[PDB]
């Protein structure tokens, strides 16, 4: 029996349908699938669709009803997704696809990718005012799942994450941000599974462990929660502790691994945070050495960042939280991974499904003390065949160090699928991410991304829904 929807969400959310019926109602973003064993034949249905689409009768059918009809289809080897919002993109779109041109709303592909997606599971970065908002109003599963940790979540800490999402006014804090990122990252891979997809292995980055470790099969909900929970609020409440010679910065600088042991030997404090990427590196460290190695890398034509913060994470500024962690995760049960493990706490090594669990109170404990080797994972599940990597988060912050381990492992054409961003309209993101799946082949049902049809003027009068 856990906490209910708070009085103050739903006065919330009230407020936000009424700003949301009040607006101008946007034309949606349809997903058009065409396949064949052939590619040459798939490009020639894409043909037939255009010409269809542009004659009278076509272009008097939805696009929905189109692309109800087109997903009843049998689905082949060869496959090509046009994302549209009218005829016009569609007819566009679909020329491409025949004439095997590229377009930014189109996807097509000559067979399937050979193995399963990654899971990437970050989130630092990512987050913004309004983030999760759009879609909690507009997707009820979604919102189910969302509602789902703002309980458990609730029962933890004693606030409401629900609140900060509908309430345009609040903006999150280095407690906050973790525990909304997590329910935001629970709540989309949920509705990636309502739709037929899962991880084939999943990685994580900081704040993204924990969910990692839920859709790992490692944690159950609860103990995942848990998990966030008390990393979420030593670390502001320690940071808000922290004054003068006892601030610790973080930054990012355009050195390797291999340059940073070499460029350390002139800073004998600095550590290393946050391995992202084969040139980047993310230190943390007293200010005034911070500022130095800043200071070289700029000198070397390098960048370098500094981030917002009065403390560093997976440095030793750690150690007096461990204590407390340790005491606030007691009772947590790890169980057997149900997918692979890129694990980023264990220097980038893979664990099998059906492996011994890993996600004991140590290793929360080692992940917020030690360094995150996100690009030696990255890595390893390129070296292993892994070619899709798609990121939960409100914002694809960490796809962008993917690309760059990607292509430095020599794989020139990854697939790199977000969720959401900022300035995109979610839904369609939604759309498009799960479009994605489906033309490499992936756990997709692109059936259940239309609604049941109630009557014909659903469908249209294309195979496989030609009215007889
Ligand atoms: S944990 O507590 O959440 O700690 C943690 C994890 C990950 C972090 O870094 C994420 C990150 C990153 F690795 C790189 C960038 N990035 C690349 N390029 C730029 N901008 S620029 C100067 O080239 O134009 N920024 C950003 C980022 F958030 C940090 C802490
Ligand atoms: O939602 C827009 C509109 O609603 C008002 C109340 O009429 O404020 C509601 O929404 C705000 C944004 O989330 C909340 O901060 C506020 O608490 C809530 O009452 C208007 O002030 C606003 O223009
Ligand atoms: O501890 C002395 C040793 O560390 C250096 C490294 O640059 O400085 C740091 O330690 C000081 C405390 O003694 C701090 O005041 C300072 O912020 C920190 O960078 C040198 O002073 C020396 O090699
Ligand atoms: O601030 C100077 C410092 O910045 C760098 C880039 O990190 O250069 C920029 O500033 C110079 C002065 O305006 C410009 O001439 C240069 O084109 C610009 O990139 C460093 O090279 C320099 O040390
Ligand atoms: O102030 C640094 C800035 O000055 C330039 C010349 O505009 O370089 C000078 O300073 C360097 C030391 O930082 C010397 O190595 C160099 O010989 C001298 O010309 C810029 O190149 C630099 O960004
Ligand atoms: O080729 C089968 C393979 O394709 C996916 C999507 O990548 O599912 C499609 O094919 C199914 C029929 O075999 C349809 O039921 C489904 O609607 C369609 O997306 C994968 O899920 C499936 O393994």
């Amino acid at each position: 029996e856990l906490p209910g929807v708070t009085e103050e969400a739903l006065r919330l959310k009230e407020a936000a349908l009424e700003e949301l019926a009040a607006q101008e109602v946007t034309a949606p973003l349809v997903p058009l699938a065409v396949s064949a064993f052939l590619t040459s034949r798939k490009k020639a249905a894409a043909a037939e669709l255009a010409d269809w689409m542009q004659s009278p009768e076509g272009q008097a059918s939805s696009l929905e009803s189109i692309g109800r009809s087109l997903s009843r289809r049998n689905h082949g080897r060869s496959r090509a997704v046009v994302l549209a919002h009218d005829h016009d993109e569609a007819i566009k779109g679909l020329r491409a696809v025949a004439a095997g041109k590229q377009a930014p709303n189109v996807f097509s592909v000559d067979g399937p990718v050979t193995t399963g997606p990654v899971w990437v599971l970050a989130g630092f970065g990512a987050q913004h005012r309004k983030m999760g908002k759009s879609l909690y109003l507009r997707n009820e599963v979604f919102a189910a799942w969302i509602e789902k940790v703002d309980a458990l979540v609730q029962d933890e800490l004693g606030y409401s994450v629900l609140e900060l999402i509908l309430d345009d006014a609040q903006d999150y804090g280095i407690e906050t941000t973790q525990v909304t990122i997590f329910a935001i990252q629970i709540a989309l891979g949920e509705l990636l599974r309502h739709h037929g997809a899962k991880p084939a292995a999943v990685i994580g980055q900081s704040l993204g462990e924990a969910a990692s470790a839920y859709f790992a099969g490692g944690l159950s909900l609860r103990d995942a929660t848990r998990a966030i929970c008390s990393r979420s609020h030593l670390m502001g409440e320690g940071e808000a502790m922290l004054f003068g010679e006892y601030i610790r910065l973080m930054a990012l600088v355009e050195y390797s691994a291999d340059e940073i042991r070499e460029v350390f030997s002139d800073f004998p404090d600095l550590e290393v945070c946050v391995y992202a990427a084969p040139t980047q590196t993310v230190i943390g460290g007293p200010p005034e050495q911070v500022d130095a190695i800043l200071a070289r890398a700029e000198a070397e034509g390098k960048f370098a960042r500094k981030f917002a913060t009065k403390g560093a994470s997976h440095t030793s500024q750690m150690d007096p939280l461990l204590g407390e962690l340790t005491a606030e995760l007691q009772g947590i049960k790890p169980t057997s991974p149900t997918c692979g493990i890129f694990s980023t706490v264990h220097e980038g090594r893979y664990i099998k499904p059906g492996g011994e669990p890993i996600h004991d109170v140590e290793y929360w404990k080692k992940g917020l003390r030690h360094s995150v080797y996100f690009t030696h994972g990255i890595r390893n599940a390129v070296d292993s065949g892994h070619t899709t990597f798609l990121e939960l988060a409100p914002n694809p912050v960490a796809l962008m160090q993917v690309a760059l381990t990607t292509a430095d492992a020599g794989l020139h054409d990854a697939q790199l699928i977000p969720t959401l961003a900022r300035k995109q309209d979610e839904v369609s993101s939604m759309v498009s991410t799960m479009a994605q799946l489906y033309v490499y082949g992936h756990d997709l049902d692109i059936r259940t991304l239309f609604s049941r049809a109630s009557g014909p003027q659903d469908y249209a009068n294309i195979p496989p829904t030609r009215f007889k």
